[PDB]
């Protein structure tokens, strides 16, 4: 795609601030996040009509009760964000995240044990997942990989029974750049999975940017500025 | 304006590689930069139709004769890039660089001495190039400034008969992004007076948003990476 | 303590090599990490003789095999690095390591919840630990609070039964500076807690420098470089 | 060298506050630096009894009589801090300073043209220097070559007549760590020639670090905090 191809492409897919706080998953991954900070999170996402709010597990548990009276969707990440912890750890922090009402799962997995690893671990994921009706979205960590070793994880997730792939956890990479959402969405899309851009989205440029590169939900710490930004650049 | 303006008003401006390349000013002002590095950047910027080459004093001074030869316009930075020498030292580095056939000069003056200053000090500079027919363009470091003061010095620069306001040297800041180019725009326009974006300016997208906030001419080290990357993404 | 105080401690402290080695927490905690990487930390931590390998859950266990066979100590990295996984997720996590022979944990507590939470959870996590006859180091990330709140939370683990108490994840922040490294040392060290300096160490200068300010242990990815740093700067 | 090497000599050549002060270039090359700041460098580097004041050319001048009166020694750059003026234009620029009564020039000379221009250069500005019985330094910027580079450059700058050598702007490189001194030391210790290190020199640690590697001369933005931090870490 060219640069016009980029821009025109976001412009077509978000025609209203609804458009794009509807793809947006308000995120707080933070070691300093208090549970006063998650509460006004999960309310801005019901105000400003967010897709859902994204939290570590023990918050997704703690503010479940009010995501659920205000109709509040939650995502929880899991084994985020190094993702080396066994399986058998992660099941247990989906388990108690699913219990609690999250119906979406981040998952981190142990990216480098290879794809074949990858397809098992996730398996047992999305296997729990299921059971409860939750969407997985796997997170890839793109910036990290060639694009050989990229389609390889795209693949392990495809047949692992995963809707969604992320591009990075914000973390050990950065993936709202048009480039690397690009570079995911180019596999992921022919294969029939949603795509998720992460790391760095701050304005609403950014985030109609890494639509028209092909991400279909963007997870930002940042976002009522990004959605603030979307409407007026200044 | 909105995320959307300035997507579609860089959109509605650059509709082909010609368009770009034609606003884009090729420069290369690094402590590394040999004279071979010079000529190619002379040569190159020939090759893909740039609308000049920016360069150091010295080097715009040993490239002048090549740059005739091949129809290259050249353009001098002034007083680059901290602005603190006397205007007579300024004045003797423009008239060198006038005398090898330099048609432009991006000038920093002593901003920090306040407006007042920076009109006696540019209106000098001016009137030396005006002398030679050449244009000027006057950076402003606009990432320093609150809107007020940024007013003043947008100001100052078009009573003493400037013709580009720039946004920054891309060494003390970095005014590249949308946010500024539009904050230097909204005051430089309105009063007849051009816009140079500069700082940061690495891909195709980037030189398409920062032309949709305003900016006239596109600053770049990266030239024909910007180019190349207006085509193709990837 | 004067800078002086600082640089002549560390001196007095580190005479040679071994001493050096002696202190060091050889680790590994990458999402690239490989099982090849981490066979390669075990046997040259061997060779040098560092004080012990850190890895993360799964590679603990995948190497202790190897790590038996060649008397390499490991310590794995519990609810590492944001720590905001409920306290029975990282009972279940510590549990796999301490079956496989892992003497010491590095544990990244759920710090925003306060320093009370922290107290019970780490008290939960030393008991287990204790029946293994297994350290426990606790992650205080030093540099996201002041004075009054890191005391309480080195407090909370002195209370908890926890041995030495730990500056930094190195992920979200960065404790292997002189400052940050005083700051836990000033507080740990009157209670007869050890003191572990993590997040950024690089050169043998780094490290003699930490432990002039009360580093017992310091914790670095680059164990090689730093030793070597330490017997020549360049 | 080894690192203990390094700071034992630190520490036998800074035993107390007065020594450091004594060796520190009190430095002010800020685009935002404003008459009043200038006058409050001086006031402190007197206070203080820093070895000089380092200003831009035109604050060199305005504070001259403020610095006479306060019996403080006045340093300028020269073509900084890209240095590829001409070298008329920065004789204009050096004499300027030294009719005002600078009595030392920090100097940028074009580097990327090679050791011959390099010497045949500073020798102009050197014998300007010498009529006033100013002393000249010769910033290299040594992180960006090699060390037969280096050692070029060294040469060149000897046979010139300098007295210093300097081992960055702080603007395109930073050479304030042990390493960088080192490497330029090492080269013109044995010439006779002094070292200045400037770069990121914000601690009193970073201050004994650096004279211990071979600076003679600690060149920083921030003399009073480094002489706090000297005397107590926190």
């Amino acid at each position: 795609p060219s640069a016009r191809d980029i821009l025109q492409q976001g412009l077509d897919r978000l025609g209203s601030p609804e458009d794009l706080a509807s793809r947006i998953d308000s995120t707080l991954l933070s070691p300093r996040a208090t549970e006063e900070d998650v509460r006004n999170l999960v309310r801005e996402a019901s105000d400003y009509g967010f897709r859902c709010a994204v939290l570590t597990p023990v918050y997704t548990v703690k503010i479940s009760g009010l995501a659920e009276k205000l109709g509040v969707k939650l995502c929880s990440v899991i084994g985020f964000p190094l993702g080396q912890a066994p399986l058998e750890v992660k099941l247990v922090e989906a388990q108690t995240v699913l219990e609690a009402g999250a119906t979406e799962l981040d998952v981190v997995p142990h990216l480098s044990l290879g794809p074949e690893a990858v397809y098992r671990e996730v398996s047992g994921i999305v296997k729990l997942a299921k059971s409860y009706g939750a969407v997985v979205k796997v997170i890839l960590e793109a910036p990290l990989w060639d694009d050989k070793t990229l389609s390889l994880l795209v693949d392990s997730s495809r047949r692992a029974g995963a809707d969604i792939v992320k591009t990075s956890t914000g973390v050990y990479t950065k993936g709202g750049d048009p480039v690397t959402v690009f570079r995911l969405a180019s596999l992921a899309k022919p294969l029939g999975m949603g795509v998720k851009a992460s790391g760095g989205i701050r304005s609403g440029i950014d985030a109609v940017l890494a639509v028209g590169a092909g991400a279909d939900i963007i997870g930002t710490s940042s976002a009522v500025k990004v959605l603030e930004s979307f409407k007026s650049l200044v």
